[PDB]
């Protein structure tokens, strides 16, 4: 069981090119996010009403289920089919106290390939918010609670990224080029690896 992480500030492209990956080489995208969101909404579910508990406290939910989540994902898609063992992976690490949390809990278990991270200007990230935000409905978010988010991303998961620099596993991506230049990119690093 292979995982890359995907890490990088809301507005960096992430989204598109993840799908990509999933279609041309075979990774299963996961989403931290999502799968917390709809454990939570499954009052059903092996966590929902765990969940509600943390809710109910005004408290945050750990990070030991997220992590439970994750592996539950993985080892769903392996028992179905053994062959789908690579994992791409979002919304988390979101601080380095995630990463210790995964590390202590995962060895054995799971082998972190590399880290991926789609990095470029505040700007140009907020205004794709912003530009996907109008074009439908309309977003919650305006410019400063954007900017508010992506500088608080950038300072949580810096250590993540200086710990991954560390041992030779971080693959940086200029995420200010066009979708189909950023591709090219992200393909000539899992065409090498995998």
């Amino acid at each position: 069981p292979l995982v890359v992480f995907v890490l990088g500030g809301p507005g960096a492209g992430k989204g598109t090119q993840c799908a990509r990956i999933v279609e041309k080489y075979g990774y299963t995208h996961l989403s931290a996010g999502e799968l917390l969101r709809d454990e939570r909404k499954n009052p059903d579910s092996q966590y929902g009403e765990l969940i509600e508990k943390y809710i109910k406290e005004g408290k945050i939910v750990p990070v030991e289920i997220t992590i439970s989540l994750l592996k539950r994902e993985m080892d769903q898609t392996m028992a179905a089919n053994a062959q789908k063992n690579k994992f791409l992976i979002d919304g988390f690490p979101r601080n380095q106290d995630n990463l210790q949390g995964w590390n202590k809990t995962m060895d054995g278990k799971a082998d972190v390939s590399f880290v991926l991270f789609f990095d470029c200007n505040n700007e140009i990230c907020i205004e794709r918010c912003l530009e996907r935000g109008k074009s439908s409905g309309r977003s919650d978010d305006n410019r400063e609670s954007l900017e508010k988010r992506i500088q608080t991303y950038l300072q949580s998961t810096k250590p993540i990224i200086d710990l991954y620099e560390e041992m030779g596993k971080v693959k940086k991506i200029d995420a200010s080029k066009s979708v189909d230049e950023v591709f090219d990119e992200v393909v000539q690093i899992f065409d090498k690896e995998g």
